[PDB]
């Protein structure tokens, strides 16, 4: 089969199609028009966007396809280095850091992070308890305060103290600005044109800000000798069972930067979309709130109680189905191969997995794919293979999946226990796009149930 291709712009091919505020949503509309696979060309680039479970289940065959660095991840590598997210599978530091960090991200390690997650979650609840009568909540903003502070505390015992600020910590300002520059660079045809000399100069300044703080944090920890229950301690002490080597200080820095750029935005986006769908579906909200009240019987949630928030977990998965906050990942063919019995690929050919469109495959989910129904996730065995991929695939899947879902389940559970929520503006979903997706301008009012935290 000849695969379809969206409209072209002469020598720029398809590139101008991504010169828009909402490129993922533009790609979703193209998939609606062209189907499960389309070619996408830019100067010096060819890829193929996949949208059907039928083809993506083959793309997830690790014997045939390996992780590719998208252009987006290639530009993030300028500050995330050879951290886990922006490393090639064949780089020595990927397998080393992977082996060392897996035990630090397990479901069992969440038991040790739980107290620190509760610390920040309680700060969120207390902020909302302290709002005056007809004040409102800026949801994505507060969720980002929470996830940034949680990763900072669990990552390297550092308090960004985001709930004490209107202006973010200087590291966060530089990180956000570096991510924005990485995403903006996806359109420039003459990078060395002197017109962008200021962007380049600003980009380097933000990189130095992040490195200096993280390098200082590492140096301070080695100088104090203190042992915490954070990822930094595990990385200073861990040894790769395979090579027997530890991570060096440079790679440890890249991992810390990666944890912050990799998990803060996708996780706050998940919480924001989850709360959005809950207030738009009051029957679902009531069911989730009933579970929270039944399970969270103590002033502070325990680790075990979070595991019992089954329906809250399904709410989070259904929010990830409709709006997976990490919207795509990239693959390359390890050898010549045929995709779906119709599209021959040569060794090295690239694929993009368009996750929000995969999750709308009506052959998998039925005709009501746009409806928010957490009950779809009652039984993981009922879900066909590779139909649900918000955390990527295989050995290159999200190492932070357990962390993100424990944090989100804890916080969402506490939110549902302590407040009733009002969609007081009848908010119209508007999805802002960066590296990730989030509902911009989403606001609610939260009326306290007056349940103490002591
Ligand atoms: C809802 C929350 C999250 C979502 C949807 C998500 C999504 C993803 C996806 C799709 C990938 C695969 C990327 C690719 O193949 O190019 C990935 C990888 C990764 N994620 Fe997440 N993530 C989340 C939270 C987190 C958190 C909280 C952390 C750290 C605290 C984290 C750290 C990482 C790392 C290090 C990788 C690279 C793993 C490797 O290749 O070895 N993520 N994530
Ligand atoms: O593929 C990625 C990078 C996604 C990173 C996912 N992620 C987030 C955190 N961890 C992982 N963008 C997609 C979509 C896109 C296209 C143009 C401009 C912006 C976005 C693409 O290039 O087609």
């Amino acid at each position: 089969k000849e695969m379809p291709q969206p409209k072209t712009f002469g020598e720029l091919k398809n590139l101008p199609l991504l010169n828009t505020d909402k490129p993922v949503q533009a790609l979703m509309k193209i998939a609606d028009e062209l189907g499960e696979i389309f070619k996408f060309e830019a100067p010096g680039r060819v890829t193929r966007y996949l949208s059907s479970q039928r083809l993506i289940k083959e793309a997830c065959d690790e014997s045939r396809f390996d992780k590719n660095l998208s252009q987006a991840l290639k530009f993030c590598r300028d500050f995330a280095g050879d951290g886990l997210l922006t490393s090639w599978t064949h780089e020595k530091n990927w397998k080393k850091a992977h082996n060392i960090l897996l035990p630090s991200f397990s479901q069992q390690a969440m038991k040790g992070y739980h107290a620190m997650m509760v610390d920040i979650a309680v700060q969120l609840v207390q902020k909302w308890e302290r709002l005056n009568a007809d004040e409102h909540i800026e949801v994505p903003e507060d969720m980002t305060r929470l996830t940034l502070d949680t990763i900072g505390l669990c990552g390297f015992n550092y308090r960004f103290n985001s709930f004490y600020r209107d202006q973010p910590h200087p590291f966060i300002t530089s990180m956000v600005r570096a991510l924005d520059e990485a995403m903006n660079k996806l359109q420039r045809a003459n990078p060395d044109d002197p017109a962008y000399d200021e962007n380049k100069r600003q980009f380097q300044e933000d990189i130095k800000v992040m490195n200096d703080l993280v390098d200082k944090i590492i140096a301070d920890r080695k100088a104090s000798g203190e042992q915490s229950d954070d990822l930094l301690t595990h990385m200073l002490n861990g040894k790769d069972p395979e090579t027997g080597e530890p991570l060096d200080d440079e790679n440890i820095r890249y991992q810390i930067i990666t944890f912050l750029i990799a998990g803060h935005e996708v996780t706050s986006g998940l919480l924001s979309f989850a709360l959005y769908f809950l207030v738009k579906n009051p029957h679902v909200l009531q069911k989730a709130a009933e579970e929270a009240a039944r399970v969270l019987v103590d002033p502070v949630p325990s680790y075990k109680q979070v595991k019992q928030l089954k329906y809250v977990g399904m709410v989070l998965n259904e929010a990830l189905r409709l709006w997976p906050t990490a919207p795509a990942f990239s693959l390359y063919a390890k050898e010549d191969t045929v995709l779906g019995g119709e599209y021959p690929l040569e060794k090295g050919d690239e694929l993009m997995v368009l996750i929000p469109q995969l999750h709308r495959d009506k052959t998998i989910w039925g005709d009501d794919v746009e409806e928010f129904r957490p009950e779809r996730f009652e039984n993981p065995s009922a879900i066909p293979q590779h139909a649900f991929k918000p955390f990527g695939n295989g050995q290159r899947a999200c190492i932070g999946q357990q962390f993100a879902l424990h944090e989100a389940t804890l916080v969402l559970g506490m939110m549902l226990k302590h407040f009733d929520f009002e969609d007081h503006t009848n908010y119209e979903l508007d999805i802002k796009e960066t590296l990730t997706l989030k509902p911009e301008g989403f606001v609610v009012k939260a009326k306290s149930k007056k349940i103490p935290l002591l």
